[PDB]
């Protein structure tokens, strides 16, 4: 389901090789290695991201995310 | 066969590590890793892509795509 | 041997995970995975590339290229 | 620990295959190859970065970094 | 030592997977495949780069490089 739709206000490369983004005032992270360069490209180029997940509370893991232009 | 032609409406990183793009009203996906950064960049810059595949209805897989600045 | 000098008219991710470019009306492929985001960038920014190989016919494999800002 | 917040002043690919960045007048290195294209991306677009690590002297190793677009 | 300081005039993916750049009249090559996308980016954007090496004569190899903005 759709956890968070907005820009990335920040992203963070973590010690455990995971990647966090803050979207709509909610941090989420992912262990999808290959997602990384993609998220940072979204951030850098002001894309709207939709973070899609089973569990949507601030701090959970994710592996699905849509990229929209806007 | 030329399935779709146009800009990427949106893209989506999928839970099974496949990558989906929407072109001329239809959704297609790839499981070629190397394809993701490539599709993203294309969307970012408004490239015109031609998805080429075996079947062309929405939901189809593809491993072939032409990039134009068209 | 300089097979084709110019700008990339279009680029293609092949079914067989190789990469095709078209330059001064002739098409070339590389199996060099490394070269993809590179070729893609040169197209995006309209660089002059010089493709190089021992055999200069259309749909020949190549493994060397010069990226210029010409 | 927030070791340094600012813009990346320069970056350097090291002989030993680590990667250094200068932020708020201090040098930090990382061995996470994955950070390299992100950090160069952040520099070119003058994002503000926060280097995070256990220890903060100049010439320390780090693997945690926040990317602000702000 | 510092071999050359300036913008990249051209770059070249060699057959052997090495990557050659030309800076201030002098060619150098690296076999660090991670350097490739970083060096193409610096060329596209016109960063000043510093090739650091044990031997500075044109045509020699390097495994260290610094990027600066503008
Ligand atoms: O062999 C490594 C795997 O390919 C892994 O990197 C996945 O891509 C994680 O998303």
């Amino acid at each position: 389901a759709d956890c968070a739709k907005g820009k990335i206000e920040f992203s963070k490369y973590n010690e455990d090789d995971t990647f966090t983004v803050k979207v709509d005032g909610k941090e989420y992270w992912t262990s999808r290695w290959n997602l990384q360069p993609l998220l940072l490209s979204a951030q850098l180029t002001g894309m709207t991201v939709t973070i899609k997940s089973s569990t949507c509370e601030s701090g959970s893991g994710f592996a699905e995310v849509q990229f929209n232009n806007d």
